[PDB]
C-alpha cells in the first residue's frame, strides 16, 4: 500500500528527528530534497539538509507531536506541535507540514507556521525560564 | 462500499467550493450543529448555524477564493493545503492556509484554519500595491 | 514478457471495474502519463491512482475488452467502456494503448469519439425515462 | 503466425499509401468486412479493393503506424492517417483493428474521432492559406 | 500516375450524374465534338453539341434518373449496368439499361445505350398504373 | 491479379460454350450459380445449368463474339453479339452479360437482350433460309 508507505516514511522521519537518530534521517531524505520553512528558508539537497540537522545535535533539540496525518497520492500532510529546545529554553509552536515521498524517500519537506504563534511561544519559553511554571 | 475517507474528503471539498461560490444552502447543509470554527490564534465560534449565517451575511462585502493544492484524510479528519483570498471590492488579499476538518456523517464538526500573520501582511501589501498598479495583483 | 504486459493491462482494467483500488495503485508506474486523447493529460501514477480512488461512489466504470494484443512493452486494446453516474449509464467504444515496464503501467492512452460518446449520452438519458 | 499477421497489416497499409493496388487486392480477403466505425460498412474484398483503386488521383492516403501488436489472428494499430485532396491535407489519429486469416485481411476496422477530424480539417483549411 | 482506366470510369460517372442533376455545363464539357449517340435499334445522333443542346432542351419536360449497379473499363471503353427512369410529370417509367462508352481525353466519343422494348413496355404499364395507385410507383 | 482472373474465367467460359467444350463449362460454373436471361428465365445451380447446356449440343449451337469486356471487382461486364443456330436457321442478336466470379468460378450469369432485336434476328434468319443471302 503506497499511501501507508508514504505516511510511515514521514512518521519514521519526524520521530528520527525528535530521537536524534541521524542515520534514519539520512536514509529518509531524497538526494533532490527541497526543504522549506515557508516564507523563511529554502535548502536543496537531502545530504546538505541531513548534515545540517546532524550538526545541530547538542545545541538544539526537537520535539514533534503529530495530531493528524493523511496522504494524497505521493503527498503526505501533517498537523503538528513542534518545539525547539535550546538548553533550558523551550519554544513551542504549531506546524503544518506537507511532504512528498518517492520510493520511501522524502523529496519535499515544507513546514508552515506563524510568526505570531512562534513569538508567543518564545515569550512563554522566556517567562518559563524564570518561572519554571 | 465507499469508505468514509473518500466521503469526508468530498464533504470538505464541496464545502470550500460552496464558500467560494456563495452557495449558502450547501454551506448550511455542510456544517454540523456543534461545529467549532477556529482561525488559529484569532477567533473561535461555536455552532454551525451561527457560523452559517455569519458567512451568509458576508455576501456582497467580502468574497472568498479557495484553491486546494493537496487534501487527504485520517479517518474522520481531513487536512488541506490551500491558497485563500479575501476580496473586498478592488482589494484582494491572498495568503496560504492549512485547514484541518473533522466530518461526522457528511457534516463538518471541526473547521480549523491555520495561517501566518507575516504571509498575510505580505498579502495585504501586495493587495494595496495592486490597487494602484493593477498589474501586481495576486491570482489563483 | 508479452503475456506479462497483457496480464498487467487486463488485471488493471478489471481492478478499475471492480473498484479494487490497491490493485489499481500497484498497477500504475510512478511516471505514468495518462491521456484521454484530445481531452486530458495527467502525469504521475500516485496522482492518477488517488484521482480514480476518489471517484468511488460517484462514478462507476465498466470495461469489456474485445481484443488485446502486444508488441514488446506496448499493449493495445479494443474495448467497450461505460461511465455510470447514479441511474445514468453512458456506454462508448474505447481503444486504449498502454506501455508496461516491470509489471507497472507507464503509459495509458485512451482514444474515443465525441460523436459516439454523445450518442451514448442520448441513449443513457433516454434509458432514464424508458428503462429498456 | 503473429509476425505473419503483423506483416500482412503493415504491407497492406504501406501499399495503400504507395498506391500499390495489386498488393492492396492481394491483401484483402473475399469476405472482408471493412468498417469506419459509426460511419460505413462494406462487405467484400474485391468491392473494397476496387473502391480504393478508383479513388486514385482524387484522394491520397498517408499512414504512419506508431505501434502495432497482435493477439493470434487479431492485429491492432495506433496510427496517424491523412487524406489528401489536391492541396487540402486532413490529418487525424486512427486506431485500426484487423483480423488476418491465411495472409488475407478478413476484418478491417478503423476508429477515429469526429472532433479530432474536424480539427484536422480546420488545420488543413488554414494551411491552404498559410502554407506552414 | 493514375491510369486512363480510372479516368474513363470517372468521366462516365460524372456524365451520368450530370444528366440526372441537370448540370448542363458538365454535360457540355463531357461530350466530344464527334460523339456518336445510339439508343440501340432506335436512334443515332452525331455530334456532341447537337446532343448536348438536345439534352439541355429537355429540362422541365422529361427528368432522368440513373442508378449504376456495376461499371468497369476496357482501355478507353467503359461498360455500365444501370437502372434508368424517365419522368414526365407524374408519370415515371423505369427500365434497365446497359451502356457502353468510349472516352478519349476525358471526353465521351461514343455513348451507346442498350435496353429491351418488353422491359420498357412493362415499365410503362407500371408507370401508368402508379398514376392511379401511387403506391405501385417504381423507385431507385 | 484477381481482376484479370475474373475476366479470363468469363472469356474461357463463353469460348467453351461456343466451342462445345462441356467439361470446361462444368469447371467454370459455381455450385450456387444463378443464371438469368433477364425478364425470361432464372435457373439456380451450376450443375443443373451445366447439364442443361450439355444436353443442347447437336440441336442448338452457340456463337459468341465479345466486343468489349471489363471488370468491377468480382463482377465482369460484357458487350456481345450472340447467335443461336438450329440447323440452317441462324438467329443473331446483341447481348450484354454481367457475371460474378468467385475463386475462378462463375456464381452469377445474367444476360440482357431485346425482344425487338431478337425478333428482327429471327426474321433475318428465316429470310436467309430462303435467300442464303
Ligand atoms: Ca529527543
Ligand atoms: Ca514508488
Ligand atoms: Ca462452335
Ligand atoms: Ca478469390
Amino acid at each position: 500500500p503506497e499511501t501507508t508507505e508514504a505516511i510511515r516514511a514521514v512518521e519514521a522521519f519526524l520521530n528520527a528527528l525528535q530521537n536524534e537518530d541521524f542515520d534514519t534521517v539520512d536514509a529518509a531524505l531524497g538526494d533532490d530534497l527541497v526543504y522549506e520553512n515557508v516564507g523563511f528558508s529554502r535548502i536543496r539537497g537531502g545530504r546538505r539538509t541531513a548534515t545540517l540537522l546532524r550538526r545541530m545535535q547538542g545545541r538544539v533539540g526537537f520535539e514533534v507531536k503529530i495530531h493528524r496525518i493523511g496522504a494524497d497520492g505521493a503527498a503526505v500532510l501533517t498537523e503538528r506541535t513542534d518545539a525547539l529546545i535550546i538548553g533550558p529554553l523551550r519554544v513551542q509552536f504549531w506546524v503544518c507540514g506537507v511532504f512528498e515521498v518517492d520510493d520511501g524517500r522524502i523529496t519535499l519537506w515544507r513546514d508552515y507556521f506563524d510568526v505570531y504563534d512562534m513569538f508567543k511561544g518564545l515569550l512563554r519559553g522566556l517567562v518559563a525560564l524564570v518561572v519554571p511554571s
